[PDB]
DNA sequence: GGTAGACCTGGAC
DNA sequence: GTCCAGGTCTAC
């Protein structure tokens, strides 16, 4: 059929594949796990969302990652568009190598990794990542998802429509910095987070040097990148880490939230050393991130995703 | 310098 | 009718 979301079975000639075994990527463990909030399983095993300014539907078989694009006459994805998918999932990074190493230095990781293979990090756009996580504050994944959709719908450019779903690109800095955005966001239910979206959009354009200032962080060290991000309204130590990890290519970045605290205590019997507090505080949270970095290495953040993801499965 | 309380809301015991 | 989710900000 020419309408609605496509499936591999119904529109054979419109899909193209990318060699990728399920052991290197599990869509169902990556896409709805709190990394990106813009993918939906409209059909069983078929996920749709915006990727590289276009709408896609992705699905996998044991050895392949099938992709289709909705842009002109309908056709299969081209080799270059397909490369956009490979980059988004950072497919050049071998997950089997990472799991092996983490499992070698951490017996607990080894036991948990057995059942949760294919958990990796998406290479996300900084703007979308910054504002999506500004909205994650004291929030759950299902709600965050709603807020983000409503936000893109009201301020993001309109893409194509499939069935009754109209896809929108993520809002630009200029749009989010506009007049009365906060009030509009409050009517959309963002709460106090509405204030931060508006404020950070303006801070970036009117005080930090614009988009270029954000994008240049990819070349800066984790230390430098993380410090700059905390300048923004609504961005604390955690939000900044999420952004460094998921959008600025800092794999050693470890976001410390309540989930990670429960994991550290239960599975590692961890307790703060150099810090005062017995529980969560800026000093203890910083120490915990260091604990995981020294345990897992340069890609501690990715290791964190494997457990964090396998933890949400409870 | 390091804790305590306000800020929004909708699924949940 | 109370409680929590990938926190942040600020007063003292
Ligand atoms: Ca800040
Ligand atoms: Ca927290």
């Amino acid at each position: 059929s020419e309408f609605g979301h496509r499936t591999l079975a119904s529109t054979p000639a419109l899909w193209a594949s990318i060699p990728c075994p399920r052991s290197e990527l599990r869509l169902d463990l990556v896409l709805p796990s709190g990394q990106s909030f813009r993918w939906r399983e409209q059909s069983p095993a078929h996920w749709s969302g915006v990727l590289a300014d276009q709408v896609w539907t992705l699905t996998q078989t044991e050895e392949q990652l099938h992709c289709t694009v909705y842009r002109s006459q309908a056709s299969r994805p081209t080799p270059d568009e397909l490369e956009a998918v490979r980059k988004y999932f950072q497919l050049d990074v071998t997950l089997a190598q990472l799991y092996h190493h983490w499992g070698s230095v951490d017996s607990h990781f080894q036991e948990v990794a057995q059942k949760f293979q294919g958990v990796r990090l998406l290479r996300q756009d900084p703007i979308e990542c910054l504002f999506s996580f500004i909205c994650s504050s004291c929030n759950n994944i299902a709600r965050i998802t709603g807020m983000v959709e409503r936000l893109c719908q009201a301020f993001g450019p309109r893409l194509i429509q499939l069935d009754d779903v109209t896809y929108h690109g993520f809002p630009s800095l200029q749009a989010l910095a506009g007049p009365e955005v906060e009030a509009h966001l409050r009517k959309l239910g963002l709460g106090y987070r509405a204030r931060y979206v508006s404020a950070s959009a303006r801070a970036i354009l009117e005080e930090q040097g614009g988009l270029a200032w954000l994008q240049q962080l990819r070349e800066s060290s984790y230390e430098e990148a993380h410090k700059a991000l905390c300048i923004l309204p609504g961005v604390g130590t955690k939000v900044a880490d999420c952004i460094c990890l998921m959008a600025l290519d800092k794999p050693q970045a470890v976001p410390v939230d309540v989930h990670m605290w429960h994991i550290a205590q239960r599975d590692y019997s961890w307790h703060p050393t150099t810090s005062q507090a017995k529980g969560p505080s800026p000093q203890t949270n910083k120490e915990l991130g260091n604990f995981f970095r020294s345990l897992w290495g340069p890609y501690a953040g990715w290791a964190q995703a494997v457990l964090f993801s396998a933890d949400l499965r409870q």
